[PDB]
DNA sequence: TTGGATGGGAGACCG
DNA sequence: CGGTCTCCCATCCAA
C-alpha cells in the first residue's frame, strides 16, 4: 500500500514496487540497477526480471509457440508471439 | 515487413 | 507491503 515517492518530490510520481520506482527515477537519474555485466553485452536493465527475458537470448530459449498449426513459429517473449500473432492473425 | 531485443507498466505469484 | 515472476505494450533494433 506504501507507495515509494520519487525523491524529485515535485514530479508526485509514486510506485510501490522498487524496480517501477527504478525504471521511473532512471529517467531523472540515468541510474540502471540490474547490468548484464557480460563483455560486449554490458547491458543496463532499470528492473529484474526485464534482464531474466533479456536471458531467453543469451541461454537461447526461444519457447513463445504461436498456437497455429504448420504456422508455429517460436518467439523470443510473449509480447514477440503476440506481435506476430495481431500482425499475421489479428490483422483486424 | 519482420522477429529479435529493451525500457516501461499492470497484474499474478509468493511470502 | 514488496521482490520475483507473469504477462504485455511500445519502441528500439538488426535482419
Ligand atoms: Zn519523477
Ligand atoms: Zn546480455
Ligand atoms: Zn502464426
Amino acid at each position: 500500500m506504501k507507495r515509494y515517492i520519487c525523491s524529485f518530490a515535485d514530479c508526485g510520481a509514486a510506485y510501490n514496487k522498487n524496480w517501477k520506482l527504478q525504471a521511473h527515477l532512471s529517467k531523472h537519474t540515468g541510474e540502471k540497477p540490474f547490468p548484464c555485466k557480460e563483455e560486449g553485452c554490458e547491458k543496463g536493465f532499470t528492473s529484474l526480471h526485464h534482464l531474466t527475458r533479456h536471458s531467453l537470448t543469451h541461454t537461447g530459449e526461444k519457447n513463445f509457440t504461436c498456437d497455429s498449426d504448420g504456422c508455429d513459429l517460436r518467439f523470443t517473449t510473449k509480447a514477440n508471439m503476440k506481435k506476430h500473432f495481431n500482425r499475421f492473425h489479428n490483422i483486424k
